[PDB]
């Protein structure tokens, strides 16, 4: 009756998946999943962090993972490259898939991927971890109930600093066709996602973008950097309301700084990533104690209690991805809907290459 | 010698204005301007306020107050209406003009307005007073010493909620014909008076705005508002620079924050005037110790000194308009240029009316 | 009818004074005062500062300022050691007194000074600036509504680093004879004043010292540092609440950090000099949006309608001057009582230096 | 592997079960078998187990400690049950996790303290706040004289838990069966920061109140015993000067441990509420002269185990991976865990002195 699992890919999102899959039943109870097939890189890494991520063994090859039949639901977090095949391959062995943003490096492979999902009839989940912090789960359910009143603008962004340097040499992940975009692909998704979950669809775009470092080192020469270090769009949503959209991989200083406000006809929401346990709310109040309110994460915000009753307590990243693990056991279980499903995932890859052929057309493009 | 003020209006602007006569050479030496009228409406109250004011006249006659032989300088106060018909009157007579923002309601007032600057020989300035803040000043200079490196992109608001309230009575200034561009005309122009002095000028903009509250109360109903509450636009520089650029009238909770960013290749500075004694800075730095530095206004910066020794004394939103009268003092003197002129005030008009026609056509406005 | 002023110096205080004095009617309404005599040393400097600050005239001599029978009241800007001297004077003179923190070097010497007060039947403040801020003022009255229930832990700190630098040479304030306390004297009688008006008097104080740099340049050679760079006390109200307590010239990085905060049974107040212009303010409310409110300064707040009707426009350390010399005004009109006068003063010395007495003996002190 | 002993399941007891389960996953090496869960009742014992992912369940904490499967016992029961625990397990001969605070008296931590030296088993207790990025990086720091020497401390640690007086009374706010108030809830964690940035408590001068002195019991109203609230003024065996405070009823405040050490060549300052930010002031260039926010990331001891990219936030419970991860190595003699039983036992010296300098109103030496 526990869930069987497979990861492929140990880093940055590998091991986020591991620390997950490991305490997901700690936080929420019921059966401990158990961790059947890691699949990894070379064998002895797979070896190597097999043992000590605790799984019953580790691979080489990715298509043991997905084809086990004590495996129930795949991790995937191998580069954006290989996403399609990876992805389709668990869905036709008839496994859940909890797949890495971006879906793939184009409309198209996601579009394929889409309809591969309603086929199998299996539970997907794309790895947008910034939509389950307590402070923004919180603020989707502050803005549900009324909070601020009726939404009138966004202003969204998503600065880090991880290409800043010009030094840093070139890679596969600054073409357009083996790395598809590039801050809008990196950045973007995560701000999409937050941004719809708070503002409801996308139904027009206007941008613009820059590469700021357009050439870089490559074995003793220089090749070209292909895709954006920053973008930036005027939204106009579903609702009629605007939004403010940008994203960026050479904002100096910057680390994990996705930032949004919601201004609403009865108040205002404003958040930052950096601080991930503090979300502020202004709603109108009497001239002598008028101002914004600092709430400080605790056990009233969704997904806190599981994991400490005790308020201001600080949440972390990694948790966020507990929280995830979750949503896509109880989906599952069939006790919950997983958002963005495969379907909801191509509406976000959707709306960032809208914004990509929008800064190169110089045209709105509508959805 | 010392400069013969003749004051235009009493109100949010005017007391500033008056408060920053009163003590410019307190802060910055030379000889006190003579405070000599004040004009305003009714007789009484322009009695009352020369009289607190320390104005040896009031007067309830503008038109007498600009004439005025003992006048040098004239403040104008009043509103965006009356801007263009009391400055061509005080140019005429042979006055130097400090100008509240925007100029006027049109581009065709801001082009007729700036042809009579020039043709009177007379110093202007207009009343951007945020480009007057030692943060704001401090910034300019360190991006001239490429402490950011090249700029590559800029961010800016001016968020404020004074028009949030839906009951708040209907008025003339929400006409497009007597009250002109709404949000962009009252925020607006300030954001890119601080956004052209930091990236230059602006070649390129596509705008969207919003009229959030459509009607308000007017007599016995309601009456439209025609003019914008909110703007936002993408900005292409002279310099190739990208830009994002936003103003709001309605944003709750917000009653000051003009708010921008310069990142560059090598840092990134960040303001909020909500906290305008803070400037942040970030330069890369040895990994142990890297991250944004928060430097606090002191005599370090441009014009901090002349008002205190002490840093950390917090720097007030009046005390930049002592800095801009100290500015115009100085280019009536020919020691210093002042900024904007007519000339200079005239760009930013055309920068807000084109954000203004890109949101009405859904097309970019291009100025270059 | 237009109050006489005579200004004594002309530095940080001198020049704080004297742009308070210029624009109090400006703020307030009334007759503007008249800026009759500024003495300052030496002569040329006092004629020069003068001329710029708009007195009629300048002197080297503080007695001819203090004896002038144009002037009605005396600000006292000079340092701690003429503070007796110059306050009897003027008082003797028949003057009001606005004189600077500390009143003086000893209790002694504020004893004396606080009898002069009475039998001169003059009016007068002491310069506690940091007790006039709009948020100080709107703190005070949420107090007393009941906004936090029953105050049940006071802990304040006053930091500035303006001699935390070694090589900062040596000066007559640093002898216990001609300077009197150190932080004490300097920072800590600011956060006492701030202390009583939020908690109300002390009954007991239980200190710790120490002087960092304990020996400064002196003319090539070297020179002891007599008085305290940083001190911190317990402290026990009269009401028996409890109270943490400190100061410092020498916390690297401060530049005006009076910080301080009350908790209480239905709240908790913090605020910091840094950011003068935000008072945080913890109220219970429903856990979905539970947590401190950061109130941005405005016209709800006493003072700021005065200067500015637009909210969230910092209010600046100066403009806490103008305040101040509003509320002398006004006890000099017999329309308002003016905190602390000679009396109050007279208290507050009594604790810094019951401060510094605890700290030397390793005792605790009582008061009353 | 390490075979792993858990007794409590409650805040600290699931914060113990989430830090074995990943130690290995952060730090590598073998992951600790979860042998044997105790909690009362059976049933919960049971299911916790279950959920938490250890072999076995019991009622019965005695024959959990005595497993021979088990190498080391995770201690998370309330102070009053600390001292019988922790003796119980080192008689056993296991390593010990134990929950601050020690016990509930000096009496008890001394007993605990000779009963560890008696036993050749590796200690820590659960000072979790040493543990994060930005704590140990601010103690290399200081080391390495990035703030020149220390000429004082402030430090504070708010929460307001029992800020509510319709909040009701229990017996942990009796002196016999709670021990201390917030110098125990709070004051220990404050001290174990302290002293780890600043060295020894030398001398310590304490006010203390109980600002809320009776709460709603069984229809009635019972005595409050203990401290809402306590000051101190310290020297420190350095010389040096501090400030300290703690409080369980300081109205907003949900983990303020707050503090801030001044040198002679810089500052450094820190707040739990924003675990993830150290401020460290150094003298610069007029211009550009201030303090510099540090946003944790993989320069600060710990945080490259967790996540590779800087500013993403480490969290509280992470803090208890680390503590996990000190605890294993000195077990296999690659590290001295800080604090064991030894140094624990100043702690509570110091926390017990403040409580005693109050009610004396006599300064209190050590
Ligand atoms: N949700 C988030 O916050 C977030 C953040 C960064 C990464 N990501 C996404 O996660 C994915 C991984 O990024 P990362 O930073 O973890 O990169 P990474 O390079 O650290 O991880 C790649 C991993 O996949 C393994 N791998 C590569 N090719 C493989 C193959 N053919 N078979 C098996 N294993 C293979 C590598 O050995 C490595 O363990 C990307 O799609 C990225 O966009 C999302
Ligand atoms: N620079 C800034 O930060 C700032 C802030 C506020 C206003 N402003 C600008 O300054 C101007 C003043 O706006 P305000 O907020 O002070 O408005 P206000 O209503 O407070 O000021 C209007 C003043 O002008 C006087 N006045 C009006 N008509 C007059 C006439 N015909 N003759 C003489 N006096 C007349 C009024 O009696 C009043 O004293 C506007 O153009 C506004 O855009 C700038
Ligand atoms: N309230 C505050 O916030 C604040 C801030 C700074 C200083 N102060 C107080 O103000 C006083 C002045 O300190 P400051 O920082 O302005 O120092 P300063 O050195 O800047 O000012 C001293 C002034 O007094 C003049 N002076 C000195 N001796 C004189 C004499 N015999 N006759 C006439 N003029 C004489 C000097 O020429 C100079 O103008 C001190 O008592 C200080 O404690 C208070
Ligand atoms: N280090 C920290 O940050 C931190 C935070 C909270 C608590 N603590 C400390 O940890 C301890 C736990 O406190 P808490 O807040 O988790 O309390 P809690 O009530 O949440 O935990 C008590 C747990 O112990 C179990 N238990 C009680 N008596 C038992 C017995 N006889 N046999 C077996 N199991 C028994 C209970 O069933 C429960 O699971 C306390 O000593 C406290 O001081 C430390
Ligand atoms: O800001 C402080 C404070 O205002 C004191 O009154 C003064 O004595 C100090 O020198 C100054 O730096």
């Amino acid at each position: 009756k526990a869930l069987g699992v497979a990861l492929i890919g140990t880093g940055f999102m590998g091991k986020c998946h591991a620390m997950a899959w490991r305490n997901v039943a700690t936080a929420f109870g019921g059966l401990p999943p158990r961790l059947e097939v890691l699949a990894d890189m070379p064998a002895d890494k797979a070896h190597s962090l097999a043992s000590s991520f605790g799984f019953a063994r580790g691979t080489a090859d990715w298509r043991e993972a997905v084809s086990d039949p004590a495996v129930d639901v795949v991790s995937i977090t191998t580069p954006n490259g290989l996403h399609r095949e990876m992805a389709e391959a668990a869905l036709a062995a008839g496994k859940h898939v909890w797949l890495e943003k971006p879906m793939a490096l184009s409309v198209e492979d996601a579009q394929a991927m889409e309809a591969a999902a309603r086929a199998s009839d299996r539970r997907t989940i794309i790895g947008y971890n910034y939509t389950r912090s307590p402070a923004f789960r919180a603020a989707v359910d502050l803005i549900a109930e009324g909070a601020i009143g009726r939404p009138i603008h966004f202003r969204g962004m998503y600065d880090e600093d991880y290409m800043a340097d010009p030094d840093l040499p070139w890679s596969w992940a600054l073409t357009r066709k083996d790395g598809g975009l590039g801050a809008l692909g990196d950045l973007g998704c995560h701000l999409v996602s937050v941004m719809v979950s708070l503002m409801g669809p996308v139904a027009r775009v206007y941008a613009q973008a820059d590469t700021v470092i357009t050439d870089r080192p490559h074995q003793g020469g220089t090749a070209r950097v292909e895709n954006e270090d920053q973008a930036q769009a005027l939204i106009r949503f579903a609702s009629g309301t605007s939004g403010e959209f940008s994203c960026s991989r050479v904002a100096r200083g910057y680390r994990c700084r996705l930032a949004w406000e919601v201004q609403g006809t009865e108040g205002t929401l404003r958040f930052d990533q950096e601080r991930m346990n503090e979300l502020w709310l202004y709603q109108p109040g009497r001239p002598e104690i008028d101002g914004f309110r600092r709430i400080l994460t605790g056990p009233a915000q969704p997904g806190f209690a599981a994991f400490c009753p005790g308020g201001g307590h600080n949440f972390g990243f990694n948790e966020q991805k507990v929280v995830e693990a979750e949503m896509l056991r109880q989906a599952i279980a069939g006790r919950g809907k997983a958002w963005p499903d495969f379907t909801d995932g191509l509406t976000i890859e959707r709306v960032i290459h809208g914004m990509a052929t929008s800064a190169q057309t110089g045209q709105p493009v509508n959805f």
